[PDB]
């Protein structure tokens, strides 16, 4: 039974973040619990202050006109009760639910540990023969809680989108809103759990400079590549199959090879050794000692550089 | 209380994904949350423009004959909220529902990461004593927005199969249709992850063809070995028990030998230098420095052309 | 309101398994979707088809009295909907869901890899003050379409016991049904995956009896039954705490046996060519070069024949 | 509507187990799938055998009066559907549904692979203005089919307490009755997977001591320490955090030691053969060889003794 | 249709924890089983106990008007089934539902396994007309009963803060409750399988001190830097990524550079024992013997007095 208007009515949204957690970043999702805050002119229901009852009346969702607010990327039925509604005298409708949904908003992992994010709630709303905009009411809006938590993600702002896209969507218009969640990494743990770990072993491997032999150069520079699959795959697990290519994807996979011309060297200061010529031998060697950390250390400016100064 | 005809009533579908999420390579499922429209003449509800209300009259489903449309490969009851209903004055219905289950489409590793895939949506509609012919009207079939997901794998095209297939099942015909979605897979974070890495191991494995001492040429042949299992199991487990070979599969199981007679050669070189016959010793050695990363090379052209050349 | 009989009621059922999914060895269950296709003669609602309406009438679940079929061996309530009921003239109702339930039926892996399976579907129902029999209807009972799944599993046949088993159970007897799914491992997937790798690396295991160093003769022998526990786990773990014996389970326990006496000889050929007795330690380890690869040959001929041709 | 009583109203009960499934030992719950009967005198609707209808009368929920019996230990509201209700003349009414909830037990791994179990199922019933006590009827009781399950459990009886609990919880007494399910670990796949395999690399760790080579005696001793936290990790995985010590917690630590001591030796076998003193290096390494095996078949004999034989 | 009053009308709560279950230390959540008991004065069904009926009259919820109370830090709708509604003569109502909803609250892992928790359960209630107040009934609070669970947690309290928070939210203000759940961990299980056993592998790293060779010396300390990884790995994983340092991320990464330098001396006695210099060598190696294990528990002291003893 739609609001007999004169014109698109306007309806006013809202959205109180009580509740933000499991951000999955394999799954590119996250789980929502907040307020929905609606209202709009109902002229039709506009009722006489003096002459009846109070202020405001209170009445149930089959008695009102209630405008199908759906979110649109979302994986199932939002999950929301009603919290109240109140109707103004003039046919003003206030409405307020508390739903809680997981919403489907992807990451960009480009710059995975040291990455900010921009997540995205939605709420399309389709016509019918009166058409419907909708629109924010920022006192409503200002939603996020001052416990808004989402382990492991500092975070920036809860803002959104006031001019809404009107679509053409199947010979009906539907109006639809950009709720926006801003977000940056914790980063850290990341560093007494990865990224540390992960380049002491790489130290180590070409502690392999100073040795003559073979047989503690392989204990060595092999022993240690394993050590770093045992990071690659730890790593490689946390994150989806993007199609891009990740920051530490980057130095993760730059690494591999510091073990490979290490695991060259070695091989070399021995068909260089063994062939009575140490003469070269020791003179490689001697090299790699600086070569491999400085092509490293500047690789990972050069890397480093790539990623974030661009 | 179904719509009396004269004929096999046809009914008009057709599926908006919204989303599109969870592709699960073990179990061979995937989620789906998408619109769905159907349509079809009841002109038993047929209603005079004039004489009454509007354009187009707004039911609930308890009060219109509704369709029973099941959707085939499914885990179970679709998980559908009714999105809008309505009658045009010949008797034309306009339904329009939002549905989000997981189908059941299978899937085939042959060419395991560099596969493309054909996943599938089924909807079948059993008769009552009026035959149910379905079939797509291709406005509300256009379904994909310019936002599915699909986490690793590239989208190409959802499209249907005009023609449907009317069943025998169990005395009474059925009306089943087609809705097909083809991708391909982000195949790439293969490569920094599982390929390179598999490969990397398997040339160091083979730096023992340049060097005499078993002692490091086992800790060298074999210590690889170990490391391979790593990424043998690695993708055993990312992918189902299939009963025929992967693309994968079989150069991760190719590979199983290059370490066999590698740890055969070192072995020979060693029963073939304490016979004091190092004639022979750095003979074989020196030889297969060649014979395997072209043998293999070889295999590779010999594999690989066996699975996408033909 | 059950149908005032004059004898045992009896109740015509049939499957028409639409899907099969997701056997899982551990747990040892499935999940099924499929018709179930129930009749009963109930003269209390015959209905003189010229006198009024037309061939057969159709009835909501609320009108008729409908025989409660409850699943057996199901880890939950069934998950049905209903499809159709239509009501002869006669009194005879035909009836007809669509459930999924996920069926719980033990599985044998006495043969694990190479094991073939007898899946049971159930249907139990109690009576009341008239008795229920059951029995099947074989037109809707040829049950399994052309599409039947089970991923890496042949199926071999969908039959059903004729005669049913009615129990005494409570004061109420019930009659309890038997449908038979017949099935075949699809092992293969389990030779380039875990019966070749396996081999593989019990051979080079003893490549150390062509060696005289203990050094690499441990680096050997150990370094392989390492590899060999990786091959233990990753099937201990695909696999049921079974409290009998599975034939993989034999060999792979049978295995861990020819690398305790390969690390038994390559240890004595060594407290044996210390003590400078040379003489009986190239004797033995080239004994074992027979010895082991036969016994094994022999001992698998042994076990073979011990569990298939039994 | 509760039934006029003259004293506190007893409630007879019932469990007829028809599935037992997935103990997860992690979690420390199981699922089941059986009967729950139940029955009450209710004088206020005895009804006149001859004057009306029949023997006894079948209701629906709706229309009597019934106890709400709730699960007490359970993770969810209970799964059950009703079964029959029937109403004998004297006001004696008969209930029977087929729940079916997961139940949270708990577990004692005291004793882990080879320790047995008492399961709990629970049933609370609150007060209202007349009391409710609960109690058995052991014909309905006898549940647990020829057919019970629960893969890697030997089940020993289903029993239960016949006198109830009544407490004080609020206000209002509630009666709380304790159904118990006795069951034996199927230990035994603990064998030949764990518990053998993890013996033998431990045999092996201590060939070292017939042995000089300090190269091939950490080869030795250091790869097989390696393999067994594989064991380690496989078991502390498939268990609880334990705030006691398990049986296999034990040996499986007290093997840890048997790693450092022979590592302890090997490596004094060394400081002690370099200072040119073999005069003692092999007078320890040769004491070894029965210190070890034995002070661990001794411990183990202590071990073992301790936590069965007491 | 909310209680006339005259001022705002104070709610009375209280929560009986039944069961407690499943902390996820990872995701940072916990699910509880409960009582909510409500109460307050509805003086418009006052019912003059004399002139009809009795003592108290039970209701269903449709009939009274109940305070909406929605639980601030939850998932989803919590998930109640009513118990019982009882309304006092003056008009007082007494409810009480027994819901089952997996809470948000926040855990500190500052001194991971030896930490201690404060878990918290919310209830907010928004205002209409009539001002809502909660307040607690601490009768109905003494919940938990002497059954509560918690693997892996010793309960030390539940309490809740008397005083409420009301708020100004959206133009209507709510009145929010602390329900206060105190835990202390059962770290224990955290030694024989972390602990411990993450020192034991550090001490024979050390070994290396007593050893003049560099391919034994590698194949130690080397060898055991992975095993740590298992350990660093195997703790990373059941644990969030906090933006803080925990303690055993700490000294689990302290422990990283005792292996750093261990592996720098074992790598200096050899650039300083091949120039002909043992003179150095073995003066080094002699002190590492002592530096180490010293500046470790000397470390240890350093870093747990930081993180305790402050
Ligand atoms: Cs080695």
């Amino acid at each position: 039974p739609p609001p007999i208007a004169d014109e698109p009515l306007t309806v006013n949204t809202g959205i109180y973040l009580i509740e933000c957690y499991s951000l999955d970043d394999k799954a590119e999702t996250f789980k929502v619990n907040a307020f929905l805050s609606l209202s709009w002119k109902d002229r039709r229901l506009a009722f006489d202050p003096v002459r009846s009852g109070v202020r405001v009346k209170t009445y149930e969702p089959e008695a009102i006109w209630i405008p199908e607010i759906r979110f649109v990327n979302v994986e199932n039925a939002r999950d929301a009760d009603v919290v109240d509604i109140s109707v103004s005298p003039d046919g003003t409708v206030q409405y307020l639910e508390r739903f809680s949904a997981r919403v489907l908003s992807p990451l960009d992992f480009r710059r995975y540990p040291f990455d900010s994010q921009t997540l995205h709630i939605y709420l399309i709303v389709r016509s019918v023969d009166t058409r419907n905009i909708v629109l924010a009411v920022d006192l409503e809006k200002v939603g996020k809680n001052d416990d808004v938590f989402l382990t492991g993600w500092d975070i920036e702002s809860f803002t959104a989108v006031v001019k809404p896209a009107n679509f053409a969507l199947e010979d009906r218009l539907e109006s639809k809103l950009d709720y926006q969640l801003r977000i940056s990494r914790q980063y850290f743990s990341y560093i007494p759990n990865i990224i540390l770990p992960m380049l002491f072993i790489l130290f180590i491997s070409w502690t392999a400079f100073w040795s003559t032999s073979y047989e503690a150069n392989v204990t060595l520079v092999v022993s240690t590549l394993i050590a770093h699959i045992a990071f690659n795959i730890l790593v490689e697990t946390n994150l989806p199959k993007t199609p891009y290519m990740t920051y530490t994807g980057a130095i993760i996979f730059m690494i591999y090879l510091f073990y490979f011309v290490a695991v060259i060297e070695v091989t070399v200061q021995h068909y260089l050794k063994v062939e009575s010529q140490p003469a070269r031998a020791a003179s490689i060697t001697r090299a790699s000692r600086i070569a491999f950390p400085v092509v490293f250390l500047l690789a990972n400016i050069i890397l480093a550089f790539l990623f974030f100064g661009f």
